């Protein structure tokens, strides 16, 4: 059917309200009860009200923003992207689940760039 | 069915080789030609014996290391995990997709704590 495909184009639509900063097209997405939790600091956000002021308040819209994956089965979605402020990008992780069409918890990583140590370069390949 | 039931059986073993630091276990769950990317640093590990011989090289056994939460749908799972060396830990995601049981793609982020910031206290709650 199209219940996948449709919670794809719902989470298209978020992410470029984000790039876009239409916070409330941002947050169109959530149970009015979602949670969204940053596990790095231990902290949790409760409700699409607050989520969307605390984002829309800092660190607001990126300068910059581009998905680089969005995976997804069932209710369970993960979208992979970069977002940045003052020319320092976060590689950032969004873990998403789905209840009856909408976020009901979001838990999101963000983390720093690192480079490709020379020991084990023999060994990789460089993707980007 | 059991199917997701034995990803997870097979993803609680899979940890339990990483946090101990059987090599030989912690590998079993890939298929041989498995990939696994950092894209933090752009990085793809080409096959289970080089992504074996990496980890068992450097950085090796974890000095500490703990499952925050594991997801996962049809094919789709996702690890939350801390690992730590030197005092110094890192909050972990790995995404794995299965194919016919086994890993073909992870993809891994490695990330800092931060300190939850005091403007946002009165409107989060701290969870750990
Ligand atoms: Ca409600
Ligand atoms: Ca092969």
């Amino acid at each position: 059917g199209m219940r996948e495909e449709k919670i794809r184009e719902a989470l298209n639509a978020h992410w470029q309200a984000s790039a876009a900063g239409d916070f409330d097209a941002e947050h169109d997405i959530y149970d009015d009860d979602a949670i969204c939790d940053y596990p790095q600091s231990g902290e949790r956000i409760l409700g699409r009200m607050n989520l969307q002021a605390l984002r829309s308040h800092h660190p607001g819209k990126p300068a910059g923003f581009e998905v680089r994956r969005i995976q997804g089965e069932g209710n369970l979605w993960i979208t992979e992207y970069s977002i940045s402020y003052n020319g320092r990008p976060a590689y950032t992780v969004s873990i998403m689940e789905f209840r009856n069409g909408k976020v009901v918890h979001e838990t999101q990583y963000f983390s720093d760039p690192f480079e490709a140590p020379g020991w084990r370069s023999q060994w990789v390949q460089q993707i980007g």
